[PDB]
Parts: structure tokens; sequence; C-alpha cells
């Protein structure tokens, strides 16, 4: 599944709806601890519409248990992300896959 544990708390109440425009920073780390990808270092939000699965099950569903100004460790089974195959030369076969994600708006 998805594990979501707060770093730095959000308004608590404020969380995305079907449909809205969600706007996150993210780094994201595989198992052995290394970076695979960030908005960060682009100095860019990255965004998402919530119910559109346009990104994987365990951000659609993780990143939704956030209230606005969050800042969340995912934990992401493999199911919920790239599965058996993983995505070659990123992701590995079966990986777990750990977020760090900060939700910045709804839009
Ligand atoms: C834009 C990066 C996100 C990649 N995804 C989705 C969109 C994804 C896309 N892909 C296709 C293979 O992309 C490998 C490179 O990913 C980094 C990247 O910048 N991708 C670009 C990308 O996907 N973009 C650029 C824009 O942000 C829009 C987006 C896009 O084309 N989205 C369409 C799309 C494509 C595939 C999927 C898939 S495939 C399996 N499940 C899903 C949901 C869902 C939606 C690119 C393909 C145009 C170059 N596989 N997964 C994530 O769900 C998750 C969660 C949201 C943030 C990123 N990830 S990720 O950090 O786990 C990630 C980063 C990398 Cl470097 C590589 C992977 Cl495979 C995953």
């Amino acid at each position: 599944g998805v594990q979501v544990e707060t770093i730095s708390p959000g308004d608590g109440r404020t969380f995305p709806k079907r449909g809205q425009t969600v706007v996150v920073h993210y780094t994201g780390m595989l198992e052995d601890g290394k970076k695979f990808d960030s908005s960060r270092d682009r100095n860019k939000p990255f965004k998402f519409m919530l119910g559109k699965q346009e990104v994987i099950r365990g951000w659609e569903e993780g990143v939704a248990q956030m209230s606005v100004g969050q800042r969340a460790k995912l934990t992401i089974s493999p199911d919920y992300a790239y599965g058996a195959t993983g995505h070659p030369g990123i992701i590995p076969p079966h990986a777990t896959l750990v977020f760090d994600v900060e939700l910045l708006k709804l839009e």
C-alpha cells in the first residue's frame, strides 16, 4: 500500500478532491536511498489532476491523504508504483519507493 508520515503538519483540514489540480514539490528515492527525481532542482512545482490516474496509484491515494501545507514521507509498495517490471534504467523490478512530498496548493 501507501503509508503517509508527517514531517511538517499542514492545515489539517484541506485535503485534495477529485478533479482538483494538486501542486507539490517532491523528491523520490529508491530503497537503496538514492534520489532518482526531484522537482526541487527545477525550481518549478509539479502539478497533476487528482482522479486522472496520471501519477502512480500510491501518489493518487497518498497525496489525497495530505492537507495543504503538509510535508510528508510516502512509502509506496511496488504494486502501488511500477510493479514487477519497474521502469528499466530508473526504477528496479518490484521496487518500494519513498517520496518526500510537500503539498503546496490546490487549484
Ligand atoms: C514527471 C515525473 C513523474 C513520473 N510519474 C508518471 C507521470 C510517469 C510517467 N512515466 C513515463 C516514463 O517516464 C520516465 C521518466 O519520468 C520522468 C519524467 O519527467 N517523465 C516525463 C512525464 O511523464 N511527464 C512530463 C510532465 O510532468 C507530464 C508527464 C507525462 O508525460 N505524463 C503522462 C503519463 C505517463 C505515464 C503514466 C504512468 S505509466 C505507469 N503509471 C503511470 C501513472 C502516467 C501519465 C516524460 C515521460 C515526458 C519525459 N512513467 N510514470 C509518476 O507517476 C511519478 C509520480 C509523480 C512524479 C514523477 N513520478 S516518479 O518520481 O515516481 C518517476 C520519476 C522518474 Cl525520473 C521516472 C519514473 Cl519511471 C518515475
